[PDB]
């Protein structure tokens, strides 16, 4: 047992950020010894000064074991998660992190729409859509925090940064991007969203949702926002 653990541990620490995930999955299933190695790795790499996907996968893989002991220990040691919940405008992202850590993407998606409205300010509360002019004025730090959380808790498959990359690969053509991320034309709402896939079986880039009731302008403004380049997304 010790041989594999040592090998797995060495992979987790030193292999390329491509083979780390493989070792994390195996360690999780190596009982207390493997989970212990995962826990020590977190302790040595948290809090994060930059989003590091392996750290998010280590934390989330441990949460996904759904063991009271492990979850409780993680709550005690990382009460606000593994990424500083920074805001430039007094926004509280703890409930968003908590929903993501519990893998409740539907609630995380609702909280995220509520936070973008909170950021937009006055007369956006409870609104089911943003205006592109509100998006252009969002602070970069908050969008970085929101995106980092989505990304770190979805093995890098969810997040506006992911949508933006697919958008760039689509030649910036929304008609090609939408089928790629699973947002069917005409599946738009005025009161509540329906027909989406609020779990990881969804396509890469599927969440967070951007209502297309008003067309592509808000998404374009968001993907063109300076935060992505600014923070290396």
């Amino acid at each position: 047992m010790s041989d594999n653990l040592t090998e797995l541990s060495q992979q987790l620490h030193d292999a390329s950020e491509k083979k780390q995930l493989t070792a994390i999955a195996a360690l999780a299933e190596m009982g207390e010894g493997g989970q212990g190695i995962l826990l020590d790795y977190l302790a040595k790499n948290v809090p994060l000064e930059k989003p590091v996907l392996a750290v998010g996968n280590v934390y989330q893989t441990l949460r996904n074991l759904e063991q009271e002991t492990i979850t409780t220990q993680l709550q005690r040691n990382y009460p606000t998660g593994i990424f500083p919940l920074q805001s430039a405008q007094g926004i509280d992202y703890l409930p968003l992190q908590e929903a993501l850590g519990s893998q409740d993407f539907e609630t995380a998606d609702e909280i995220t729409r509520d936070k973008l409205c909170e950021l937009a300010g006055p007369g956006a509360s409870q609104r089911q859509w943003l205006y592109f002019t509100e998006v252009e004025k969002f602070p970069a730090l908050d969008l970085h925090t929101i995106n980092a959380l989505w990304w770190l808790h979805s093995n890098g498959n969810f997040g506006f940064s992911v949508q933006r990359r697919l958008w760039l690969a689509s030649g910036k053509e929304f008609t090609k991007l939408w089928p790629k991320i699973g947002w069917k034309s005409g599946n738009v709402w005025t009161r509540w969203p329906k027909g989406f896939t609020w779990d990881l079986s969804a396509p890469q880039g599927h969440l967070p949702l951007l209502n297309q009731l008003r067309g592509v302008r808000v998404a374009e403004s968001l993907y063109r926002h300076p935060v992505w380049s600014q923070y290396g997304w």
